[PDB]
């Protein structure tokens, strides 16, 4: 079935800048950002709509990956949509996990990174709270990692 | 005055592991990973209640520091309380910022990190959402960083 959840995160980083970091530079940041995400492979595409990325992450002695698909892009409105369609890193209980992201201006100088996750479980399979949360927590780690870089490199933003 | 905000963050890391990384290994971790914290100096104590640390961070090009004080520790219940009691890194509108944390076990095997921030102010002037949100984001950022560490370095936990 399908489950929809929304998540927000405030930031002192200006909208256009955070958006750029999150959707245009994040790929080229693997090297300069500590996190389980080891490498990001552009299987097919250069980043535009239709691009397929293989995202590898190492959790110690082990490793896994997810295959990402860039679904839609709207720079003007700071919009970015993609989804995980498979990969050893996608819980067995899920068929797919879509992300609809947008970055809006905050009320006091920064921005808000807004996300809407659409979980697709297998058939009538219910959605585990663990599975749901493991998903939200991973996106958050990623985000914090990108922001951290932006905040430490004003020269670049 | 005093303003209170509570929050709960779910994690896949087991409680004891998380508790240890956040309250025992954070100084070491903070200075190792790619992060704003440049150095941590002990001005008093070595970790026990009453301990005070001169934490020096860097966000952009501006350097700043805060004096952190250990207020209470209850390992029996994975509780840890500290507060920022001074320093240029503390917003001019705040007199002190205290944290009351606790890590509890989750139903799916993971854990839940509960945090309550208490913003202490000069007089009765209201707390700007800006100072409120940056303090929360920095707290959440630190959390995600420590957590990221634990996932990629199991040998220690």
């Amino acid at each position: 079935g399908v489950f929809v959840f929304r998540d927000e995160t405030s930031s002192s980083v200006a909208p256009a800048k955070l958006y750029k970091a999150l959707t245009k530079d994040s790929d080229t940041i693997a090297q300069k950002i500590d996190g389980p995400i080891q490498s990001i492979e552009l299987v097919e595409g250069n980043g535009g709509v239709g691009t397929i990325k293989k995202i590898t992450a190492n959790e110690g002695d082990k490793t896994s990956f997810v295959l990402q698909k860039v679904d839609a892009i709207d720079e003007a409105n700071l919009g970015y949509d993609y989804s995980i369609v498979g990969g050893t890193g996608l819980p067995e209980s899920l068929e797919k996990l879509s992300f609809e992201t947008k970055v809006v201006a905050g009320s006091g100088g920064g921005s808000i990174s807004k996300v809407t996750l659409k979980f697709h479980t297998k058939g009538d399979a219910p959605l585990s709270d663990a599975v749901r949360d493991d998903a939200l927590a991973k996106g958050a780690g990623f985000f914090k990692a990108i922001e951290g870089y932006v905040l430490a490199n004003p020269a670049e933003y």
